[PDB]
């Protein structure tokens, strides 16, 4: 076991439900102080103990939806999870991942902010990112700066492979079958068959999905489940209880390097 797994011994339906174990709240986050635009912070209620931190940022001009899915979601496993805002003063990769660093900053300080209401409840050295669209090229940009511990690109877009072949994070690519702003062949399987072979790494594309399908809130929410809270009860928590789930019509590609060692 790990010193920092949280709820009970995991099924896939357990996965699956809309929530995990723990109740959630949410705190706005003002763009005047963050650093990197609005924000929602989520997180468990009736817990104690720190626990990990995740940034979830978007990043495709005109979007019809976000990635605020992965809030609550991810949150009732058992993390402190920011999503950021839609409309902010960031927009191609470079930037995003300087947005994504001014939120991890910003989630660091919150565990000592005194009138936080995540104060205490924030491992800072327990970090992971979930970024989309150009976002997702952020993520695979701060994914090889060394601090996060997790990453999470969903139909990444970026202009060159440079930073994913320097990751430094376990990576979990969510691809998306139909693409036609960030199509695979071009953006995320590159991406992938990059990543060094000394991460644990996975790709998995889904079926007929839009640039929007790694999103949440639609019709994939129990691939995005079963693989992405594995991902991060595997990699923050160093909970071996999600191995099983990483190591199916819905997925129309699949690569990895399992066995993951522990
Ligand atoms: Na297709």
């Amino acid at each position: 076991g790990s010193a920092y797994q949280r709820g009970p011994d995991p099924s896939v339906s357990f996965l699956e439900a809309d929530r995990g174990q723990y109740s959630v709240r949410s705190s706005r986050v003002s763009s005047l102080v963050s650093g990197f635009g609005g924000g929602t912070i989520y997180y468990p209620t009736g817990t104690t103990g720190t626990m990990g931190a995740v940034v979830v940022i978007p990043g495709f001009v005109s979007a019809e939806s976000s990635i605020d899915w992965w809030g609550p979601k991810l949150a009732s496993y058992g993390f402190v999870v920011m999503t950021i805002d839609t409309n902010t003063g960031f927009d191609q990769p470079p930037s995003r991942a300087r947005q994504i660093n001014n939120a991890l900053d910003y989630l660091v300080s919150q565990n000592s902010r005194s009138s936080s209401p995540v104060r205490g409840m924030i491992d800072t050295n327990r970090l992971g990112v979930i970024g989309w669209s150009m976002g997702g090229g952020g993520t695979l940009r701060v994914a090889s700066e060394g601090r996060i511990k997790a990453a999470i690109p969903l139909a990444p877009w970026d202009t060159t492979s440079y930073y994913a072949s320097r990751s430094q994070a376990p990576t979990l690519i969510f691809a998306c079958e139909s693409d036609v702003i960030a199509p695979v062949l071009q953006h995320a399987s590159p991406f992938y068959n990059s990543l060094p072979s000394s991460i644990d790494k996975a790709f998995v594309e889904i079926n007929g999905g839009s640039h929007y399908c790694g999103n949440g809130g639609s019709i994939y929410n129990d691939v995005l489940s079963r693989f992405g809270v594995s991902w991060m009860k595997l990699h923050l928590d160093e909970d071996s209880r999600y191995k099983q789930f990483l190591c199916d019509s819905q997925i129309s590609d699949y690569r990895g390097n399992c066995p993951y060692l522990e």
